[PDB]
């Protein structure tokens, strides 16, 4: 499935080359600009653990997901792949759990030492 494929077919696209996130561009976006740090980042997205389960998804809520973009209000892996996203791209990260919640995990959804699953679609993103 699309987790696997991004495991075995993605691209290491951290800056020590931990293969720590794995990015596939699905929908290639707008243009060549990404976002800059502090804009006001809209996305939908959905998020699945190793074991199968679906923990969230953006689009059932009918609402996108905003945060400021490089400020640590998401998870490493989020910051560091929202942020080679264009407008309108959809990419999935593959997220090691040193770049998301790691040994403490996350209760009640996510279990310590989790390697996470995203399918991510960049909305918008403003200053
Ligand atoms: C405690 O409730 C939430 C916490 C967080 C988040 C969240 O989003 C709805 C809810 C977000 C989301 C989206 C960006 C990436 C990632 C993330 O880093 N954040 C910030 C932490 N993240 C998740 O891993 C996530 O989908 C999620 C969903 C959750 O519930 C649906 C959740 O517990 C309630 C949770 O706890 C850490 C995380």
């Amino acid at each position: 499935g699309a987790p696997a494929t991004v495991t075995e077919q993605g691209e290491d696209i951290t800056s020590k080359k931990d293969r720590g996130v794995l990015k596939i561009v699905k929908r290639v976006g707008n243009g060549e600009e990404t976002p800059m740090i502090g804009d006001k980042v809209y996305v939908h997205y959905k998020g699945k653990l190793s074991n199968g389960k679906k923990f969230d998804s953006s689009h059932d809520r009918n609402e996108p997901f905003v945060f400021s973009l490089g400020k640590g209000q998401v998870i490493k892996a989020w910051d560091i792949g929202v942020a080679t996203m264009k407008k309108g791209e959809i990419c999935h990260l593959l997220c090691k759990p040193e770049y998301a919640y790691g040994s403490a995990g996350s209760l009640p959804k996510i279990p310590s030492n989790a390697t996470l699953f995203f399918e991510i679609e960049l909305l918008d993103f403003k200053g």
